[PDB]
């Protein structure tokens, strides 16, 4: 077996390599890439996402969120404050205030100590969830925005057509900005290009051990739990990576830097934080190997975690007895 101790691995594709994306998935997977649940992927040297970033400042961030933490520093949720409507300039001299900027700091290592120490002490404002791409029309290789579509994916191995979209999402990140303990919808693949600015730490836990993770969640978050038997989809907790060591919980981290992909793969939970000012383009993705993930996939029916369109498809497809109770919970 590839990679049994579930390390992160980091690929290197040639130009040639960077052609055929659904090809070099699977040929990391035929290297045990899936194994961590997530992969590293720095781009050939000929590669490039685009010509500048210096003609973003105009985009609009509709609804910046104050993301607001509970608990104790290792243990915390956090709730997403609505804010007015800023843009991409405004947002980043924002991010680059005294209340915002990133602290001193001698390494990763150290602000990776900053960050857990005294996340729960702010209110970063993070600009995620915004429909688009910052991806070239003329960029061929890699492109979030021109991947075969998850639709199309199921009709290919299922023959069975459905409805629905697959679109990328801009990230607009600050110094905490964080995202929580969370698989894709749908146990899905992402993948996440950190197109310019400070780096983004992630956190994963292999999907092999994914339901240990699940099972300390329900010990640290024990009201969350009897409100829904799969809160983590409601993508508000954090644990820190002590806590995880104190608990047995296998994870490993590594830090993106821009210019870097990262893939995460089914039932790979997932979390992390922003350096400092940043844009990441994100979309899901699916391959052969996904459907069986998709069919086991655990649902929020509370009404929480409330998801886009084309999930219904999905679940009626792959989870027609769990549909009727799903779709109570998105109305
Ligand atoms: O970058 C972020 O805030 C969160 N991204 C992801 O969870 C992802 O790409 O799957
Ligand atoms: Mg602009
Ligand atoms: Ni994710
Ligand atoms: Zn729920």
């Amino acid at each position: 077996a590839q990679n049994p101790n579930c390390n992160i691995m980091i690929f290197h594709p040639t130009k040639e390599e960077f052609n055929d994306f659904d090809k070099y998935i699977a040929y990391m997977e035929s290297q045990g890439a899936h194994r961590a649940g997530l992969a590293k992927i720095i781009p050939p040297k000929e590669w490039k996402a685009r010509e500048t970033y210096d003609n973003i400042s105009e985009i609009l961030i509709a609804t910046p969120l104050q993301q607001v933490a509970s608990g104790r520093a290792g243990v915390f949720t956090q709730y997403h404050k609505k804010k007015k409507a800023m843009t991409v300039g405004e947002y980043r001299h924002l991010a680059n205030s005294k209340k915002y900027q990133t602290p001193p700091h001698q390494n990763f290592e150290d602000l990776e100590r900053k960050y857990w120490k005294n996340r729960i002490y702010n209110s970063p404002i993070y600009g995620a969830d915004i429909s688009g791409s910052l991806f070239d029309e003329n960029t061929k290789q890699w492109n979030l925005g021109h991947l075969g579509t998850i639709q199309d994916l199921l009709e290919k191995e299922c023959g069975v057509v459905i409805e629905g979209v697959n679109t990328p999402y801009l990230y607009f990140g600050m110094w905490k900005t964080t995202f929580a303990w969370h698989t894709e919808d749908m146990d899905l693949y992402s993948i996440n290009y950190l197109h310019l600015g400070e780096p983004k730490t992630w956190y994963v836990v292999p999907p092999e051990h994914g339901q240990r993770l699940e099972r300390l969640a329900r010990e640290l978050f024990p009201g969350s739990s009897r409100g829904c038997g799969a809160f983590l989809r409601h993508k508000v907790a954090l644990i820190s990576p002590t806590v995880l060591k104190e608990n047995g919980i296998p994870f490993n981290r590594i830090t993106q830097e821009a210019g870097e992909f990262m893939v995460t793969f089914p039932y790979g939970y997932h979390a992390g934080f922003n350096h400092g000012f940043n844009c990441a383009e994100a979309i899901n993705f699916a391959t052969p190997r996904w459907i069986d993930y998709g069919k086991m996939a655990s649902q929020c029916s509370c009404g929480e975690a409330r998801v886009t369109f084309s999930m219904d498809a999905f679940v009626r497809i792959l989870q027609p007895e769990r549909y009727d109770l799903w779709k109570r919970g998105q109305d």
